[PDB]
């Protein structure tokens, strides 16, 4: 198991395209990912009450099953994460459903990944939710991440609102407004 | 989903090595597989009561997650089977355990696979259980399989006892004798 530590920002200003223009010359483009995620629940453990997640992700055709444990921080999005690649999305979904998991909600996004000195900056355009940025740390501290996010938003004059809610939780908040 | 239909024979006579000698010249060797299987239970659904199975198999280093539904026949071993290859056995096991599945029993065998006209004949040497043969049908009927198994055992003068119990169930019967 590994510990994912990331900070998610709802972008208010400017546009992500404008933000890419601003970072393009000092941040190294990695790739663009079209990610379609299916989330699952289990009738025994409410993954809403225990703060867990189960996801079957299709990212540019690669299929990834991920477990996410409860949040460990209130200042960043910090969770245990265990992932495996699987050979077939339909069959993995079928297995989960045969085992009694139920399909909950689906998240879809386009994500543009950049790299700047052990930090991954992901520009996310979320279907129905809007434009966000995530920053994840490789071999980093909560304090080192909070300081980089702060230098990042200010160097590129971004107006943002930080959150530790997941995209799944955010989507549900959005559906009923 | 696909329907697995196979017949398992406890070999009484002769030795599997003697049986391979007898089939070697008319059956085409496919491969040998060293298979280590972990089975799982779920505290909600007793996979013993519902007749289901969940397996994480390591076969010659390839990792396969398989769901098996209830038996559909009393004359052959017939079950729904859904399988995916996964990238990492330890992480898949960790995910299953984080989700609440519990490791039940482990089956280990050496399996020698041969092919003779749409039939797969698997010579199985099962740790602690002994020598068995499975015959699985590709695009076949219960009747076509029952007839081939019968021609197989007689052409090669095998003394056998057919069973539709799984190797998991058989192992448990063996442990308490
Ligand atoms: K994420
Ligand atoms: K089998």
């Amino acid at each position: 198991s590994y510990i994912e530590r990331e900070i998610k920002l709802r972008v208010i200003s400017p546009s992500l395209e404008e933000i890419e223009e601003r970072i393009r010359n000092n941040y190294t483009f990695i790739n663009e990912e079209h990610q379609i995620d299916i989330y699952y629940n289990n009738p025994i453990r409410d993954f809403r009450k225990s703060d867990e997640a189960l996801r079957l992700r299709n990212t540019n055709g690669k299929v990834i099953l991920t477990y996410k444990g409860p949040k460990q921080s209130k200042e960043t999005k910090t969770r245990e994460e265990i992932e495996v690649e699987v050979s077939d999305l339909h069959k993995m979904d079928l297995i989960l459903r045969k085992l009694g998991f139920i399909r909950s909600f689906q998240v879809e996004k386009i994500r543009k990944n950049y790299k700047y000195a052990d930090f991954i900056i992901s520009l996310d355009s979320i279907k129905e939710l809007g434009e966000f940025i995530e920053i994840e740390g490789i071999n980093k501290t909560e304090k080192e991440l909070i300081s980089f996010v702060d230098e990042f938003v200010k160097k590129h004059q971004i107006q943002y609102e930080k959150t530790i809610k997941s995209y799944l939780e955010l989507l549900v908040e959005h559906a009923k407004k």
